[PDB]
């Protein structure tokens, strides 16, 4: 096998490809995954058996070692010490041969990870575009994340369902006074707790499943929330916000707690167990015979083997091998779907044809188009128009061949250029983007951009053509990201050229330049489809299509659609100064044209009541597994001493258990206080502080921190009680019984120390990279998915596959190390541990062990120490990351008349000072506004009176200086309405009122007010209506009037309008203009605009330029002096 995408891909491409063509009916993955796979997975595995068998030689050798010092015999000094040197090599050798063979394992499964996730970039690439919409497009996320972090780690248990029997079956066969069946006991015992386990992890997989679901909700208000924390102080909202976090905490804990107590039971059954199998190992000895030391020592530590092998190491497997199964089996289902259908190239024609084609996107389709036709020489120009849903788009589907017809025949010449209705932002280098895939000629470059008018917004970027495009689009408006999609639709040299709603939301100046530039110019003589809404254009085409309900209107030639269709010709010239009307305007017009002419609770209380029925709960747990291991033991089929010995041994554990449940309860309660704290914290803060983050941290803090204390702190702190707990009585032991050993182990822990922390700073940083690397991968991915109509339109598919390797070998180089250094440290780590472990049987060989029994205990007390300290060492590295975390989140939390004299602002008190000594009046109830340019700082005027901003001089308000009023009421007064205009995810009533202080009366009072009681009708529940995703469903001209009826309930007295005309379109401004004069006629409102035409309402001006501004009192004052200061 490769260490790169390009050559994992191609053997799983091989294999999959020929099995997939030999169409035994279902071809399955799996196969041509076990092919890859086998010859090196079998390797690793048997390595590890060699390895793991050794731990059950080693205690046959003690017995030998131990009987060397028996007085029986003879005194075999040097067999002994040879002995002795045998034992320390056999840990020597696992060593050097185990670690090893894990690496190996885990690089397979990074490798078969990136050849799956090539062969699913490619099958998406190639999908139907039928299926496309009914395949959820999370399902296609998490095809890829679900597995992310699993399927690598998986595969290191994968070859355990094979070793378990194979060392199951030694170990019983390895039994001395095998026959007074002591192994039934034994593994009676052992078997019962692994089903009482795996049990038991069911369940908690159950409740892992639900709580992801009601996670991603709190998740998604939380970052509503954090991006939006000006509206929130501004609306003085607050604590009701808080509610809503509660609410949404609140469900994920009561569904933690119980997983909390799954996982509780399941760490205290594990200590149980090792107990009891010790516990029982003894009984034979007790009973009858006596003790043999040199048997009771060996007996032992094979005891101790089995229980791990057969609780932890077996089932882990079994779970793991499932799952990734199960996983193979979806990629299998997604990879067998229906394919795109390539388009056949052909020098058949010079134009396009249709001939009686029918055709429908899926079965129980109504909307099929009826019979298509078409005829259309080379260079011709078709415009279409139509109702919104008759195919409008749908019909370049099947001229492009994504949609087949049920009927008819569809012929084109050549290659295909394609423009679609939403632009592709192809995130990365604009010039790029514009001659993407195509080589740079600056002959045709320049033409281009300077037709399609781009040098006006692209020689304003920073790095002009080299100016990246980022995520978001920060860069480009929607009519500029419109503007690229032209312009890269152009550059490509095509025989079809097809527009998707060319008019993209442009200036109808612009509009109509663009139209002669390119449509009639650069692209002369090409054949043209164009989607049009104007008249004008059906007027030069050659061609006129007007489609209605899935069928032909009209098509032919413009008069003879006046000649054959003249009432629907009529209707739409009535209208006859189209190009005054948006494209929304003129697509109302002409659907009304055309539709026109149509042609456990009692005792749960109980339990938390009464600590006695809790302790009998624990108790009945111990009794009924002990009799299940004795309808295990009856197997014999194909003692009340013992009953009793046992019987007392299960007392004694239940108290033990019974004693920590506290702990359980307290962990639930620590965090949820600590959540609750961090966001009250941030609510209530000042702002600029918060600019440290910049939202970055603050989303991502927020988010990890509380996810991992609540996974690990409930975790971490088990095992760590008992690692502890076991050290301390190993080291009183040792120290008791031999002081030297004591003596040689305290530079040991020294030496693990020092490693430990170098490890760490280094390797905390690297971790790092896998965020760094990771995110890209998905951007990546989406970026293609919304781009497929063009990537398949312009031959780019290799391209994209290129990019998407590069960014694939980046993330697995930074995975890679990052695995590296830690299995290195590992192994350095192991070989201190066998180092002193030497030292210390040589120790107790070399002494005077002429009472045997010490020698013994000290030999299988080293011996078996090592399961332990792996542990330890895992456990030490969690909880560095935990605390690194705690002090994270620590560091959170440890007037009519406005009167604005001398006022000065800063974003920090270093920093620079946006706003310096303005003075500034506005009479009672006077309109009046400000102008200045973009940027400005308009918004830290409004933010200076919200006091959202570090500041200096005197504002009077409600009668006082802002110096002696709270923040609460100092901005009660003001009712803003900000640009960006932030909407509450939920009910329309929550949304207006979230504090249910409104009645519903009241609210239909103010919708019918503002203009949006028909809005609310229209959405199915009214008040109970659940609005999403930042209101999508909404005009941004009802979310300034969700806004304004806000303002209204508020009783706010000043009202402040950031430039509505940023956005919404005059049909509607000025409606908004005259509903809030009413609404406003005893309040004062004060306007930032970007145009006199829209300031000159007002009758006084505030003028701002370089921290400095000019009051005028009249629109004729403020013209002389803005020509004169026209700069
Ligand atoms: N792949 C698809 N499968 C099924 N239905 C589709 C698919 N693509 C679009 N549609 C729907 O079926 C019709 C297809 O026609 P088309 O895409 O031409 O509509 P349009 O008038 O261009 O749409 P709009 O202007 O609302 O975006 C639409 O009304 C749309 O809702
Ligand atoms: N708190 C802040 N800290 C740092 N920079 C800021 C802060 N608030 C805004 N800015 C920036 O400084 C300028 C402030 O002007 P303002 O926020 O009034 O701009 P605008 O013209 O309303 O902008 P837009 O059209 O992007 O909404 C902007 O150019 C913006 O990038």
């Amino acid at each position: 096998s490769a260490d790169s995408a390009d050559n994992l891909s191609e053997k799983l491409e091989r294999e999959w490809d020929r099995e997939l063509a030999t169409s035994k009916k279902k071809p399955k993955l799996i196969n041509a995954l076990r092919r890859c796979f086998f010859w090196k997975f079998m390797f690793y595995g048997i390595l590890l058996y060699l390895g793991e068998v050794t731990k059950s030689v080693q205690p046959l050798l003690l017995g030998r070692i131990i009987a060397s010092y028996d007085p029986d015999n003879s005194s075999e000094r040097s067999i002994a010490y040879y002995l002795g040197i045998g034992l320390c090599l056999l840990f020597l050798v696992r060593t050097l041969l185990i670690h090893p063979s894990i690496f190996g394992l885990h690089h397979i499964g990074m490798q078969i990870r990136i050849a799956l996730f090539s062969l699913i970039y490619k099958k998406t690439l190639k999908l139907s575009s039928k299926v496309l919409d009914k395949i959820s497009t999370g399902q296609l996320v998490s095809l890829l994340s679900n597995n992310l972090n699993k399927f690598d780690e998986g595969l290191a248990l994968a070859h355990f369902v094979w070793i378990a029997p194979l060392q199951v079956a030694l170990l019983m066969g390895l039994l001395w006074d095998m026959l007074q069946a002591s192994a039934f006991a034994g593994l009676a015992f052992l078997i019962v707790m692994a089903f009482f386990q795996a049990w038991l992890g069911q369940m908690m997989m159950k409740y892992r499943d639900k709580r992801a679901g009601k996670i991603n909700e709190r998740l998604v208000i939380t970052s509503e929330i954090i991006e939006n924390i000006q509206s929130v102080k501004a609306y003085c909202w607050e604590d009701a916000m808080e509610k809503m976090i509660e609410s949404l905490r609140e469900t994920e804990l009561k569904l933690t707690r119980k997983a909390a107590y799954v996982r509780y039971f399941n760490s205290s059954a594990f200590f149980f167990s090792g107990f009891f199998v010790v516990f029982l190992a003894v009984v034979p000895y007790a009973v009858t015979k006596g003790i043999i030391l040199r048997k009771i020592f060996t007996t032992i530590s094979f005891c101790i083997v089995l229980r791990m092998t057969v609780t932890r190491q077996f089932p882990g497997s079994v779970q793991t091998w499932y799952d990734s199964i199960g996983a193979i089996n979806k990629i299998q289902d997604f990879l067998l779907k229906e394919e795109y259908k390539a388009l056949e190239y052909n020098l058949t024609t010079t134009g396009v044809e249709v001939d009686k084609v029918t055709a429908f996107w899926d079965e129980h389709a109504s909307p099929v188009l009826q019979d298509i036709n078409f005829k259309i020489e080379k260079g011709e120009l078709l415009a279409v128009s139509g109702s919104t849903g008759s195919g409008k788009t749908s019909l370049l589907m099947l001229i492009m061949g994504e949609l087949e017809p049920s009927e008819g025949k569809i012929k084109h010449s050549g290659r295909i250029s394609f423009s679609p209705q939403v632009s592709w932002i192809m995130p990365g280098t604009i010039k790029e983007n514009i001659i993407f895939g195509v080589s740079y000629d600056e002959y045709r470059y320049k033409s281009v951009i300077q037709a399609c008018q781009l040098e006006e917004d692209i020689l304003k970027f920073p790095d002009k053509d080299y100016t990246v495009l980022g995520e978001g689009g920060i860069i480009l408006s929607g009519g500029q990201r419109a503007r690229i999609s032209l312009a890269r639709a152009v550059y490509k040299d095509a025989d079809l050229y097809l527009m998707d709603s060319p008019f993209g939301y442009l200036d109808i100046f612009t509009e109509k330049e663009i139209f002669e530039s390119c449509v009639c110019k650069l692209m002369a003589n090409k054949t043209r489809i164009l989607v049009t809404s104007k008249l004008e254009h059906l007027k030069i085409a050659d061609k006129i299509l007007i489609l209605h309900e899935g069928s032909c209107y009209f098509y032919g030639t413009f008069s003879e659609l006046q000649g054959q269709r003249p009432d629907f010709s009529s209707e739409l010239m009535g209208f006859d100064s189209f190009d005054q009307f948006s494209a929304e305007r003129r697509n109302s017009i002409i659907t009304e044209t055309l539709r026109r002419f149509s042609f456990w609770n009692t005792y749960f209380r109980y339990i938390t009541i009464h600590k006695s029925l809790i302790f009998v709960l624990i108790l009945c747990v111990t009794i009924f597994l002990l009799e299940v291991a004795a309808s295990l033991v009856l197997l014999l089929f194909l003692y009340y001493m013992i009953y009793i010995y046992v019987g007392i041994a299960d007392t004694l554990l239940a108290m033990g258990i019974f004693r920590g449940l506290p702990l359980v309860h307290t962990l639930i309660t620590v965090s949820k206080t600590l959540h609750q704290k961090m966001v009250h914290a941030v609510l209530y803060a000042p702002m600029s502080t918060f600019n440290s983050l910049k939202a970055g941290g603050i989303l991502n803090r927020f988010s990890k921190d509380t996810a991992i204390l609540d996974d690990l702190l409930p975790l971490t702190v088990f095992d760590l009680i008992q690692l502890i707990l076991i050290v301390i009585g190993a080291i009183t032991v040792v120290s008791i019984l031999q002081p030297y050993i004591f003596l040689a182990s305290v530079p040991v822990i020294a030496a693990f120390i020092v490693l430990r922390a170098y490890f760490l700073h280094t390797s905390q940083q690297l971790k790092q990279l896998e965020s760094e690397a990771r995110s890209p991968i998905f951007t990546h991915l989406v970026t293609s998915l919304k781009g497929l109509w063009t990537l398949r339109a312009f031959g780019r598919q290799p391209y994209f596959e290129t990019l998407f390797h590069k960014a694939l070998n980046l993330h697995t180089a930074n995975w890679f190390l990052y695995l590296s250094t830690l299995r290195w440290f590992q192994m350095r780590i192991e070989m201190i541990f066998v180092v002193f472990f030497s030292a210390v049987a040589f120790i107790s060989i070399i002494t005077t062990g002429d009472g045997p029994g010490r020698v013994g205990i000290i030999l299988t007390l080293a011996m078996n120490i090592m399961g332990t300290l792996q542990w330890a060492v895992n456990s030490s590295i969690d909880v560095d990351s935990l605390m690194r975390s705690v002090s994270r989140i620590f560091k959170f939390i440890d007037g009519g008349q406005m009167t604005v004299t001398d006022l000065t602002a800063r974003y920090t008190e270093g920093g620079t000072a946006v706003l310096e000594n303005i003075s500034f009046s506005i009479s009672s109830g006077q309109t009046v506004g400000l102008l200045g340019r973009t940027g400005s700082g308009k918004s830290t005027l409004l933010f200076a009176f919200l006091r959202l901003l570090n500041t200096e001089g005197d504002i009077q308000i409600d009668g006082v200086s802002w110096n002696t009023v709270s923040l609460q009421q100092w901005r009660k007064a003001f009712g803003v309405i900000p640009q960006k205009v932030f909407i509450f995810s939920g009910t329309f009533r929550k949304n207006l009122d979230p504090y249910g202080q409104w009645n519903d009366e009241e609210i239909w009072k103010v919708a019918e007010e503002v203009g949006l009681k028909s809005v609310i009708e229209q959405f199915p529940g009214q008040l109970d209506f659940v609005l999403v995703d930042g209101g999508c469903v909404l005009s941004h001209g009802h979310k300034q009037l969700m806004c304004l009826a806000r303002s209204v309930l508020s009783k706010a007295k000043i009202l402040l309008l950031d430039e509505p005309s940023a956005h919404l379109d005059p049909i509607t401004s000025q409606v908004i203009r005259k509903t809030l004069k009413h609404a406003f006629a005893d309040c004062t409102v004060v306007l930032s605009e970007s145009r006199l035409e829209a300031i000159l309402e007002c009758q006084r001006f505030l003028v701002i330029e370089d921290n400095k501004m000019r009051q005028y009192e009249s629109i004729q004052k403020l013209l002389s002096e803005k020509s004169s200061l026209r700069q």
